[PDB]
């Protein structure tokens, strides 16, 4: 049985909490996804979580939950107690049965402070992402509230997470798609790859290192330094790398399978 890591225990509780007040009757679960279960929780990483609910949010639910979230997280490293919070909510019925691409309500992230704190909210959009979040949160999740993954989502075909995994690959292109998040993609490259590859989910680290091996030499050094940089050894400028992470990302779209090598 999967477990909550106790140093996030008190903040995930509040969450969870809060999410429910402000959600009410129209809650069906909230289950915490991620590295906090999957492995790999860094200094730097937010909480994952995931609202699923029966009908759309008001206008004013909307602005509660995003204003009080603020509240309730941090930006990413100001803190060892007090981390980034990301909450994606999602409406059942976009799940189940699945709708492709499924549509996700709302997503909270401290990316997003900026904009959230004038009040301004992303709608509900289409993001082939909940593919793969209910992907993963089938094989490692933990319910705060509602019923276990397994019970409440079913699995999507395998076309279909075939797209949601291709279609981020497709989308980086040019240096400015690349530009202020190059160890990130590399990293998610590189998980890409792996899933790709084996059919299954592993970390940013673990796949940086079952990648390293197969490539050549340069693009191995990319790698590694976004690795590096990842696990907090060393800050690059990425000012001067960022044509070797655009040779990477080319790399990758040459090389990476176009069909499940060992399906999930
Ligand atoms: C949804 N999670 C947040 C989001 O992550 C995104 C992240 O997406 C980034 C793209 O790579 C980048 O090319 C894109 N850059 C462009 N010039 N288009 C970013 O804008 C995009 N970030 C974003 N929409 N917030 O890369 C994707 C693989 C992701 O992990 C999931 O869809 O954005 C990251 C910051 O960019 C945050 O750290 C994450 O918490
Ligand atoms: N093959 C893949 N395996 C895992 N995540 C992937 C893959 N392809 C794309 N992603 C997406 O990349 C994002 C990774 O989420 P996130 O940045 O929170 O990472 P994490 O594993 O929780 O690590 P961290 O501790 O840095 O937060 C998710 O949106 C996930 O769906
Ligand atoms: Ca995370
Ligand atoms: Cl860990």
């Amino acid at each position: 049985t999967l477990s909550i890591p106790p140093s996030i225990q008190c903040q995930t509780e509040a969450a969870c909490r809060l999410i429910t007040r402000v959600t009410g009757d129209t809650l069906r679960a909230i289950h915490l996804y991620g590295s906090a279960v999957a492995g790999g929780l860094k200094p730097n990483s937010d909480i994952d979580l995931l609202v699923t609910i029966c009908q759309p949010l008001t206008e004013a639910q909307r602005a509660t939950l995003m204003q009080e979230l603020l509240a309730l997280s941090s930006p990413p490293g100001a803190s060892a107690e007090k981390r980034a919070l990301q909450v994606t909510v999602v409406l059942y019925s976009q799940l189940v049965p699945w709708c492709f691409p499924p549509s996700r309500e709302m997503q909270f992230g401290e990316w997003l402070r900026e904009d959230i704190c004038q009040g301004i909210y992303e709608p509900a959009q289409q993001d082939w992402d909940m593919v793969l979040l209910i992907t993963q949160i089938l094989e490692t999740s933990i319910p705060l509230k509602g019923e276990r993954a397994e019970r409440l989502f079913t699995p999507a075909p395998a076309a279909q997470l075939l797209k949601a995994l291709r279609y981020p690959l497709d989308l980086w292109q040019s240096t400015a798609d690349v530009q202020g998040d190059e160890y990130h993609i590399v990293l998610t490259l590189a998980r890409i790859w792996y899933t790709l590859s084996t059919g299954r989910f592993t970390s940013k680290d673990a796949a940086a290192d079952w990648l390293l091996p197969q490539l050549p030499e340069d693009y191995a050094a990319t790698l590694r330094a976004a690795q590096r940089e990842y696990l907090g050894l060393e800050q690059q400028d990425w000012h001067i790398l960022l044509p070797a992470v655009v040779r990477f990302v080319d790399f990758a779209k040459a090389h990476i399978p176009t069909q499940f090598t060992h399906h999930h």
